[PDB]
């Protein structure tokens, strides 16, 4: 019922393309797409809070973080709204992305729309890495592309 | 006070960066700032349907008309919501962009967030053109640079 979309891009090769689908305010949202020009293996996927790219993807902020919770995996109770966990590329550099999420929502105070997508270049410890970054993002370091989430037809 | 931002890029470079601001829901959006990489003249200057972008900036379909009105320009009663006319660059290729608009929002069933921002080749005819692409386009012509709308700090 409510399509949404993001295209990552920033000041190397990444690029993909993001889908969310929410059928129901009440129910899950889907997130399906591509993001290519990665290194094998874990990269962080957050959403952030800002959807300002003014100075690239560093103005879109911290976790999008509206209850005031310590980062963590998608599966935590204790995690951020936009802790979407990480994408795994594969050896061709590609992450095809499929994961579904009761948290996020394209509609409400947890709504996306307007927000940044990221993905990192480290992997996301999900809150696991035993130093305090790890409770705020994760240590999955610097940007490598991200966009503003919009609404598509 | 709600405020609110968009990275306009396309070829040239054409490139620009557009704030809003919206100090209450009842009130006007105060739309400044910047586009470079212009022609001298007059731009289109329209909030486009779908923050879509996936494509460039043809994804973003046509001017945001939530209300099922005909084109005009940003001073009529029948215009689209997305109207905000004309940008104007001087010699240099610089449009300095300063608009108070009280169609547009940063709230509700006007509000603009996760739509998408475009600059077009050519002037926008504000509906008076006299052919039938005046009522729908303003004949401005192609899109030279957009970006999506988004929730600043
Ligand atoms: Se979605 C979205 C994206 C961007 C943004 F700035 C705002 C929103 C909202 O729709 N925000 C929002 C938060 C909480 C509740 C609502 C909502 O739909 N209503 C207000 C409460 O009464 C029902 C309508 C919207
Ligand atoms: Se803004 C925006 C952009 C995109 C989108 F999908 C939704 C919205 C909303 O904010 N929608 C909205 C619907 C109903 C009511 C409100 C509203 O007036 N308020 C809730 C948010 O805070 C202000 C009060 C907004
Ligand atoms: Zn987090
Ligand atoms: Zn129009």
């Amino acid at each position: 019922a409510t399509k949404v979309v993001c295209v990552l891009k920033g000041d190397g090769p990444v690029q993909g393309i993001i889908n969310f689908e929410q059928k129901e305010s009440n129910g899950p949202v889907k997130v399906w797409g591509s993001i290519k020009g990665l290194t094998e293996g874990l990269h962080g996927f957050h959403v952030h809070e800002f959807g300002d790219n003014t100075a690239g993807c560093t103005s879109a902020g911290p976790h999008f973080n509206p209850l005031s919770r310590k980062h963590g995996g998608p599966k935590d109770e204790e995690r951020h709204v936009g802790d979407l966990g990480n994408v795994t590329a594969d050896k061709d550099g590609v992450a095809d992305v499929s994961i579904e999420d009761s948290v996020i929502s394209l509609s409400g105070d947890h709504c996306i729309i307007g927000r940044t997508l990221v993905v990192h270049e480290k992997a996301d410890d999900l809150g696991k890495g035993g130093n305090e970054e790890s409770t705020k993002t994760g240590n999955a370091g610097s940007r490598l592309a991200c966009g503003v989430i919009g609404i598509a037809q």
